[PDB]
């Protein structure tokens, strides 16, 4: 003898974290793909020297389609 009902409490306790501050030295940010458009954009890993500006990893797929290791365009100096 004793009752028991369905669909107990459920507080949304979730949090969320924003920010926008200028460009600093943290750990991984470097210059935004300027190719990019996402809005925020991509972080640029690359940068063709030839090309005279940095780009990420996935426009480099469009634009530089190359089969590796590296038969394709140019980047930074060694
Ligand atoms: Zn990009
Ligand atoms: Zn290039």
């Amino acid at each position: 003898q004793k009752a028991s009902v369905s669909g107990p409490n459920s507080p949304s306790e979730t949090r969320r974290e924003r920010a926008f501050d200028a460009n600093t030295m943290t750990s991984a940010e470097k210059v935004l793909c300027q190719f990019c458009d996402q809005d925020p954009a991509q972080d640029a890993v690359k940068t063709c020297v030839t090309c005279e500006v940095s780009y990420c990893d996935e426009c480099l797929k469009a634009t530089h389609p190359n089969k590796k290791p590296f038969t394709g365009h140019r980047l930074i100096e060694p």
